[PDB]
């Protein structure tokens, strides 16, 4: 919380902190059955970030002329589209990968899909060293759930979360450095002439909007005072 | 709380934190009663956002002209008011929408509904497997009542009350998937003309009222002046 | 609290937050007593709301001119005087209103009022199924008192706190449905040029306000100049 | 808290949030004694609205020229100082109203006060209905102190104490309810020439202090710019 | 906490605030000792006011030509001196006031220093009711710490804590009272002149200060000018 | 939190707050395992400060100008790249070091990480003082975690911990001072004219894309005013 | 914090709160040893201010122009140079001394040091009135560690716990008290065209500055307007 709030006022790029602040406010619930955590687990993995996605691609406000242009046969730039429509995608990525990142490094998705599946034979205890794989399916099923988990006698819940959590912040280490090491290579590399382009249409689109709201303003102005005559009388 | 704050931040399409905030201070309370759940949830989830939909419809200041138009024969745009009538409909959406998905993703009005009616096999004890249905509805009728409950040797609380609420979080994401690409089909296609028509008019109600105001002041301040000569006397 | 701050954000109808603030900030003790409790339900609900109506009516600072013209045989606007009266009067009946919908959906005077008449069989233990109705009153009197009501062997203090509790909110929902439909109405229907002529009055008292200090300023600033000449010496 | 802060940023009348938060940042502690408890009570009530109101007295800025006037025989308004004096003693007069009805309507000072004489015989067991009232000083006299009543064989305190509060948020209503009915008839009823008089010596004072001021500015540049010619040197 | 930011959002004369978070955020510590218990809680009254009064006189940034004058035999004002003087006492006293108000109202002080000389004859259990006053300076002396007094079979430590309490609240009330009437009579007597006089020696050095960075600012230009044309070469 | 605030508000070098808050709201979880506990706090120390330093490269506008020189055989300044490179370097190596105190200062990795080798000989009870150092490896292993750590009969887990925190504080002070007499010497040694040079080459860029976007303007300004006139019609 | 970000609003001498924060959020951990008490005590007493001192050195702007000078032989003032030196001096001295009465006013490092020296003979049981003080040095040594000490039947650890701080609290106020007093003398006392010099070369560096960033965006004009030609080509 008060850290998404210092992000705000460093910023003041801004669905980053609403993905944040979207996480930390949602009531993460692991359905803890056998049948249905893997996909609980990577439904909250994957969903929410195609979401997030299609929610930056509509915010956009100059996708209506991305889909004119790929409309027609051809258009009144041959490779402009191009450009604006990876710089839009490219700050639609954002998001996603955020929301990855943060769900990663608190290992709660992690735990719950990998928990039925993964391989936990030094903590379970000795006595059960020995029982069919479908009992402890059941039974790793509901490690992560506190108040359901009654098998203290087999398994140590504390020691296989904290495990199971350690492997997810290491994943999502590994994804943020991925992440890091890829944008650099791209902004080192990368197209000029286009740029200036989309820069003088949208100076273009910012000049055309200011003289046709002036030019409303002084032709309704004749208008007003033709019967503001009356409004006197 | 924090969240909201920030959503606000970022917007300095208001009414989105005034239902979320509104339903994070309200105190959602089932009755736990076979005869009732399922009204007091579908009422949660329904009758507020109509309420929502109609309060958008009359904050805008704009509705007046609308019901003239509707009203005459034939008004001083043949069309416009379509699209004015749209563009309103479409900006008091909003708040209905936050405020389904608000409450699918926190699953307290899908178990409070869908709590009596639904089969829950696997998690009532194997001891009480046989017996009448109808008792099955008290019983699990009390199943959101954490301190009514007091049945803890025939069904687990806590289980069924994740498997609910894992529900309805996947019935939310869908219902926020579906919505997002109806949104973006919607700004794909979409009527150019009737805009610059209403922003004609917006410009000469404007122009309108600042000459209105300012000849107000002019011809005031000659009464002003002719009082004021006693005044210093 | 968190919620009032963002609405003040978002004005940034005042009174509303004045109004919620000050219900949430309301040490409400329910008497527990078969002989005050509806006094002290019904007093909650109704008294506060005229007083927030009369306060409503002094803080405006138009109300002079309105007992002037009220007092005058015949005054120097033979109806703007309703139309000017009429909106300060809707001005003011939004904090009330704002107050029975805040102290409706919290359903504590609904609570304290209708426990000790209200038929709560099913509620009532099968052993006392049979007893004298003034034990009853006395007994579902404790009701909304937590620490006082000492009969859970005969009535659950929690299952009926969340009936009635239920009802509260769906009056209150359907409180606030009637309100929204009658605005939206209003709004739909409403007397034109008498907005125009309270207009053009509003701006003849604030030409005359600033025509007035200007002209003190100026008068005074020739004693002040004559003055300071001994000031130097 | 978040209520005065609210207010505070609805008034960006000072005094009141000043008197609002002073009251709850105050550790009220009844001593439980049967001797000192009235006087405690009725000074918490007392004291400190009439500190207040000196207070506003003080700290405002014209009370200087009041003495004054009031010290000559024939000073430089034959009645405008009836008028200056008496909206100084309107504008003080908030504070202390503000701290009687915060003070009431939470039923604290009422409670200290009133415990060890009203009539609590509903609320005393039935066993000892029948006791010397000098015992029953000494115990109701603890009632408002929670960690030394020890007689709960005797007294409900959570009952007395209810029904006290109820009867102190009961006279703060009253009260509330007679100063807006009195603030409402003074508006409008209430002397004309007098506040223009005012706004004339207040408009002379300004010009004054600004000329002072400005002539200060211009005849001390002329010795800066005199003395700073060695400086260069 | 939330009552001394709102203090400052009214200010926004400025040690009053300093004073109070400072005594808010002090861990007070009663030795519980007889031999000390007087010292520390007098010192705790008596040392942080003189240390702010000392604050006050030295953050004042006009105590330099105090000195310059009180040093000189005869500089180059007769009596504004004196003037300046109080009117920079006066500013400075407002720190210690704040803070013994504070301190008292809190009987925390009074309850450290107090508590072994003062009779608490009726707060001590008759069974010990006749023993050496010196065993009771002990026992006394233990009262303000919570976790140490352990003679709960002899005195309510509860008890004589509220009278103590109660007893210096009076006392802060008192100071408080005759601290606003002191300030009141202040201002309904106070030296005319000598006020006209300082305004002019501040006018003169803010001019002074002025002229001289302003001629500081003209006189480098040339030389950066002369040294910027290498620069560019 | 509060501390992160009041630093970005001073502020108002950002990145220095991001990582201190980013430490903040980590789940730091040792996995608590003799085979793995090395690894995670060595992990937790090296790697986020190796992203960090990866960011800080990226985020700065000027690294693509660095790569089109040192790609270049001979592009259009011989040295001024070393320059503005170090001082990106520079700029970059803050949030690194900020982690690295932060993280030291609060001793967790520092007890994950060398809980298992460390000799505790004084903490462990006198009866276990001869066994096996592979079983103390797996006993020490699980010191960090305080709901797993079930050997009390053993080690003072408490004693331990506060061992190598004080251990941990006293390395991150070192580090701090080091860090600090590093940073005194570079600003008391370091180069003039490339200073300069890089200025000259930032203004050149802020005035080559100002006029670009104005020259834009002008000449979309003709387009815009040439199809506004269709627009009237 | 409170207090620290109100101080943080009055200001808007920043590095104070810096400190003062900065402790407020350090895990402080006495190593509860008798070897190590002591050392850990005055390291955290004596290292932070150190630190502090040179961090406030690095931080200024201006200290590589001081090592210029001192580095040659007869630079282009023969004493501002002190004047500069030793108001930077003063400036930096502010935050190591808020430590120190940070950390002494809170009794945390004078407990944790001298806890196994000092005699504490009232304290210590009757019973245990005669042993070896090397066993009370070990005792002793666990007494600010809360989770440690297990010796009640010894030594009462809240009794020494208030003694040591009630004895800090009072070297802290002797300490702001005497440094109080030395700033007082030292304002009191003092150089003055020293002042004035180094006003003047600040002024200079400022339009030097000016001049500098003016000319590189007028003589970068002239290429930004050569090199746009082609670029509208
Ligand atoms: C293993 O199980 C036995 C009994 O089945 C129990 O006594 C023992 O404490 C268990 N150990 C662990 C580590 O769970
Ligand atoms: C099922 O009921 C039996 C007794 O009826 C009880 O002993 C057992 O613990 C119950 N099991 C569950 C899972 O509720
Ligand atoms: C009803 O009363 C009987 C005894 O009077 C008690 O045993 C039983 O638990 C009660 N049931 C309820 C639901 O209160
Ligand atoms: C009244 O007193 C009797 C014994 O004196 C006790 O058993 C009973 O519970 C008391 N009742 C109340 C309501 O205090
Ligand atoms: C007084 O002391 C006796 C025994 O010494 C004890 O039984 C009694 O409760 C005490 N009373 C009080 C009020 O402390
Ligand atoms: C050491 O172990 C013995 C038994 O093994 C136990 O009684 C004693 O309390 C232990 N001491 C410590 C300091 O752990
Ligand atoms: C002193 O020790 C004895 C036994 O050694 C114990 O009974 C007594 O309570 C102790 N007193 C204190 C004040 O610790």
């Amino acid at each position: 919380m008060v850290q998404f709030l210092q992000a705000n006022q460093e910023s003041f790029g801004i669905m980053a902190l609403a993905s944040a602040q979207m996480y930390s406010s949602f009531e993460f619930t692991c359905p803890c059955l056998p049948d249905y955590n893997y996909a609980y687990g990577i439904g909250i993995l994957i969903v929410p970030p195609i979401w997030f996605f299609l929610l930056g691609y509509v915010m956009n406000n100059n996708i209506s002329v991305l889909t004119e242009e790929w409309k027609r046969p051809v258009g009144k730039d041959p490779a402009v589209l191009r450009y604006m429509f990876s710089s839009m995608t490219q700050r639609a990525l954002i998001a996603p990968a955020v929301w990855i990142a943060v769900t990663l490094m608190d290992g709660k998705s992690f735990l719950c899909a990998f928990s039925p599946t993964a391989d936990l034979s030094e903590f379970v205890n000795e006595s059960y060293q020995s029982l069919s794989q479908k009992e402890l399916l059941k039974i790793q099923a509901k490690i992560p759930c506190k108040d359901i988990f009654e098998e203290h006698e087999i398994i140590s819940r504390e020691a296989a979360t904290r495990y199971i959590r350690c492997l997810s912040q290491a994943c999502g280490w590994t994804f943020l450095m991925v992440i890091t090491l890829v944008a650099f290579l791209v902004r080192a590399i990368r197209t000029q002439a286009a740029f200036l382009k989309t820069k003088y249409w949208s100076h273009y689109i910012d000049t055309e909007r200011k003289l046709f709201d002036e030019t409303c303003k002084e032709h309704a102005k004749s208008f007003a005072k033709v019967c503001i005559q009356q409004y006197f009388e």
